[PDB]
């Protein structure tokens, strides 16, 4: 039975994908089940945590506590920028987590789940 509040997950490090786009780095721990528990990675664009954002709200509506600062629109995507970024955005994932309505969120387990958001 799923349970993405038994997900723990952080962002320990920005990393480069294709060494040529930056990407976050997501280590997941999945304790919904079992002795030692699941755990893997995953690696997301900048632009796809904003994806996520747009879909979670669209189908949920919004989260007052977990949101996304401004997307940059003048300027790069740059490692030095994503890796500015890195805490808030591993708070957002933290805290999405734990709100109920999304314990078997499809999108939120897809998003963290190896192998949508363009």
């Amino acid at each position: 039975p799923r349970n993405l509040a038994a997900w723990k997950i952080s962002i320990p490090y920005v990393d480069f994908f294709e060494e040529r786009i930056p990407v976050f780095c997501i280590d997941v721990e999945r304790n919904d089940r079992r002795h030692e528990p699941e755990h893997w990675s995953v690696y997301r664009r900048y632009l796809e945590f904003y994806v996520l954002e747009s879909k979670l709200t669209e189908f949920h509506g919004a989260f007052p506590d977990a949101q996304l600062p401004s997307k940059r629109i003048i300027g790069p995507k740059n490692y030095e920028f994503l890796k500015s970024k890195r805490e808030e955005f591993q708070e957002y994932l933290q805290k999405l987590l734990q709100h109920p309505e999304l314990s078997n969120s499809q999108l939120l387990a897809d998003f963290l789940s190896p192998n949508q958001f363009l």
